[PDB]
């Protein structure tokens, strides 16, 4: 038996477990797929050969992201500036100026008002103490009823919602405007920050990190689906798909929120969270990179297509790029590569889709979701108490974060904070 | 005798003696020196022979100053834009962008902080109230102190130093922090409204409404300076300078704060204003137009020099115009042209100074001073009770605007205000 079972190989699990492992613990860390990383998913891409990508997370920033950047520091882990922006392709209206932050002069005054509001909204979120517990039950609303009480004018209005449709991964009648403030909250109380933070990119993949962590955890089951969590005896037994049981004085479920409720808890979870876990939180994220021809260098797009946002992603040639487009797979079907021309010639016309990669987060079973984004309602009801232990069960990941949710930094945060209460016990 | 003396002849005085002569009262206005208009004076430049030019008030905004907007279309006044800005000469250092707003993506987060924080601190201010009755006394501080505790970067930093200098007339250790917001709140809780209300010119000069105006005062008496109002009997008398005493049921004190001092009032004033009359505003607002050659039009020029603003205001020929410079009379001589050559070649090297024209407000015994601006720590101790009534002595004027102070809408709006009360007994 083991001091503590870490169930779930992104990085959240990778750090519980090298951690605890560290603090001279027995650690069995089960993964369940054939690859550890999660979320964090770099492989060759399926349209040019011999080239790297990112099919989950990609994105990071040093300041904002304090705990990745101390892993990237810790193992010499190459980093890189993202793709330059310089040439701005905007679908905002012909007021729109061709610049990273499009807004003209004359909506100004408007945007100056509107910040001003978002910022006193987001203010009233303290990070520590949950969304369910702040009396923020007013702020949990359809973002597209909230964002009409602002009246921005048409460029800026269409601006922000392109980016909480891209940030959020969900349309504005699905998003929570809660949830928005959150991620404007995590960012230090800026709405620029939320932007801004996609700095820099792993040079060599995000599987850099992972294998890097993953060569100090000792024992690694890969393949190994945890079925069951029965916390009933004196000692956590941890049952599995096809295998025999394991056994723990600890259980860190490090696994995407959404998958939870494929889990059998004994006993059952506390009754506040079992009505979300069950529904499931409504992130919808889609990331779709694009291989084109005939884009220049340095492309952004932002507008009110179906792809809220279009941009530079990798040069592959001199006339052939990756562009990377998010949007969400309750809108778009990216099965539908007429739909994907049809997203893409929007803003760029005059190029070519040659094929798309990307991966159904959704579809699959050890995810069911991409990153977290709650349905309305759901976080002003219970959100805190969802990475709260019960029992000798501890609950992690980037899903249950209340300090970075949906970023690598929550992943890493969580795991923290289980870990150190392990340790205290 | 009379229903009512007003004394003064500037907008505010104006604006009560015809709305009380229309409401059939029996008023005489007395103007102190040989034209009206006070601090609105349009005349011949000193420069250019045959061009007419604002030495006072020149620039309005329909929709930040609606008794102004009414005025112009009740005697069809003709109104132009002001000055275009197209050309930008800024002295912000190597970072700042040549533009209207010439703040880098750098500084971005940065300013989206300080305008939350700004507004934050403007929004505590009612304009009903006034500054001495809201616990505002924390922000009456030294502008630059206040600044400081912002902490922004430096293109944002000078640029608002230098726009709250070249607004409030006064250097940024006399200005007080609590005024500039009161601006900001004046504005509808802008900052970018302070600036953007410079909209609109008389095409014809003030004087084409200063004399629409005094068409409708059927009793005027010009170079009349009075020195005393006393309400000690049944009838106020006002005494003149070198003339007969004129009485009235009430009188309507229309004339800069900072003559106050020189008038007796008798019985004296209530005793909390008499400190702040005594000292007079903090105001050392100092606007000089400068004819120039080899300026192109449209230039903006804002930074840290002893101008912290130099901008277009006339074509004159293909070679010549006039600039506008804002600065404060404490801080620069105008009476040293080898001072304002070198204010304005810091910012345009290539521009050749031809002379200059002004007008001494602060010199001016009608006047004593530009437009209002308070010490610090004057007007969290005593502001709406300037403008208030003493018996039956009102007090109207910009000066005492708690609604748009410094402004030629705020002379309408008290004379508004005096207007009614005076009606209502
Ligand atoms: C499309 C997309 C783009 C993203 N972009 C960014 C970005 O730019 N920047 C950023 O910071 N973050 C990004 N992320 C978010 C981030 O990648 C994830 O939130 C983070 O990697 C999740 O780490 P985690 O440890 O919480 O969970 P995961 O990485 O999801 O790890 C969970 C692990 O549990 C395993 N598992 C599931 N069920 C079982 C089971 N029952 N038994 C055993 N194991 C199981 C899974 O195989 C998986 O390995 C992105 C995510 C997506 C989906
Ligand atoms: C340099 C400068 C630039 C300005 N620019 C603008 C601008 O761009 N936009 C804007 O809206 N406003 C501007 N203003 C502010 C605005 O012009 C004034 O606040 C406004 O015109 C004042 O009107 P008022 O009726 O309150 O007082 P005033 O116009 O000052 O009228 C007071 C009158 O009282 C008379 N008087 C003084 N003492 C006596 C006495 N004892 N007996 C009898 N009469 C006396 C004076 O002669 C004067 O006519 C500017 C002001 C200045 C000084
Ligand atoms: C009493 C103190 C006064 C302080 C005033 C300082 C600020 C005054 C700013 C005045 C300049 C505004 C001009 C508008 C820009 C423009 O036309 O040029 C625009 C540039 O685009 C923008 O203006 C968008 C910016 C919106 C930001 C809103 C929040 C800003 C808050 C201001 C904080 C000030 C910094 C100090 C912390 C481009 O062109 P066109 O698009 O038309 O094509
Ligand atoms: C979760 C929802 C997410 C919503 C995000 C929407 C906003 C994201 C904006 C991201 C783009 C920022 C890029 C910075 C601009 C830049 O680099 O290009 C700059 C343009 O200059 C500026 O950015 C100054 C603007 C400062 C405004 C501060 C307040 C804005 C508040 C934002 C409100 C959003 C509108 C919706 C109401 C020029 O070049 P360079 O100078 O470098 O030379
Ligand atoms: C940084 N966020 C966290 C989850 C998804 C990710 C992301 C990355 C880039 C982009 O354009 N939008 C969102
Ligand atoms: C509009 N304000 C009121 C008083 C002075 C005036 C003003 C006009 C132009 C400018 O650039 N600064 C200040």
């Amino acid at each position: 038996m083991y001091d503590a079972i870490v169930v779930g190989g992104g990085f959240s699990g990778l750090k519980a477990a090298r951690d605890l492992t560290n603090a001279g613990k027995k650690v069995l860390l089960l993964e369940g797929g054939e690859r550890l990383g999660g979320r964090a998913y770099s492989r060759e891409s399926r349209n040019v050969p011999g080239l790297r990508v990112e099919i989950g997370g990609a994105y990071l920033h040093r300041k904002h992201h304090p705990r990745l950047a101390a892993e990237l520091d810790r193992y010499g882990i190459p980093t890189a500036a993202a793709s330059e922006f310089t040439s701005f392709r905007h679908r905002l209206g012909p007021t729109a100026v061709d610049q990273a932050f499009p807004i003209p002069g004359s909506e100004a005054v408007a945007v100056e008002a509107a910040t001003y509001t978002l910022l006193r909204d987001a203010h009233r979120i303290d990070l520590e103490k949950g969304l369910e517990n702040q009396d923020l039950e007013d702020l949990d609303i359809p973002l597209n009823e909230y964002v009409d009480k602002l009246d921005l004018p048409p460029v800026s209005r269409q601006f922000l919602l392109a980016w909480a449709w891209n940030m959020l991964g969900q349309p504005a009648d699905q998003a929570s405007a809660l949830w928005m403030l959150q991620l404007v909250a995590a960012h230090h109380y800026s709405i620029l920050g939320v932007v801004l933070s996609l700095d820099e990119v792993f040079s060599n993949g995000s599987a850099d990190l992972v294998d890097a962590m993953s060569q100090e955890i000792p024992e690694i089951r890969l393949q190994t689906v945890v079925t069951g969590i029965d916390q009933s005896g004196d000692v956590v037994n941890v049952t599995v798909k096809d295998g025999h049981a394991f056994q723990a004085h600890s259980v860190i479920v490090a696994t995407p929120m959404n998958t939870w409720r494929r889990i059998v808890f004994t006993p059952a979870l506390p009754e506040r969270r079992r009505s979300v876990i069950e529904e499931g939180h409504g992130g919808q994220g889609l990331k779709i990179l694009i291989h084109v021809r005939g884009a220049e260098a340095g492309i952004e797009c932002v507008g009110d297509g179906i792809f809220p946002t279009l941009y530079d992603y990798c040069e592959v040639s001199e006339s052939e790029r990756l562009l990377v487009a998010f949007t969400d797979s309750g809108s778009f079907d990216p099965t539908d590569i007429g739909a994907v021309k049809d997203a893409v010639l929007y803003y760029l016309p005059e190029v070519e889709v040659l094929g798309i990669d990307y991966h159904d987060w959704i579809a699959d079973p050890l995810f069911e979701g991409p990153w977290v984004a709650p349905r309305v309602g759901q976080f002003s009801r219970v959100h805190k108490e969802l990475g709260e232990p019960a029992g000798r069960i501890h609950f992690v990941g980037s899903d249950v974060s209340l300090e970075f949710p949906g970023y690598i930094e929550g992943a890493l945060e969580t795991a923290e904070c289980a870990v150190n209460a392990i340790l205290h016990s």
